């Protein structure tokens, strides 16, 4: 499973997330 195909799935996913898909409290750090 290297990615998933939609971007749709990445939306609160367990293991993957994006910088579009962050909410008001959540950041990427590092």
């Amino acid at each position: 499973q290297p990615l998933p195909t939609a971007i749709g799935l990445y939306k609160n996913h367990p293991l993957y997330a994006l910088k579009r898909h962050l909410l008001k409290y959540e950041a990427i750090y590092p």
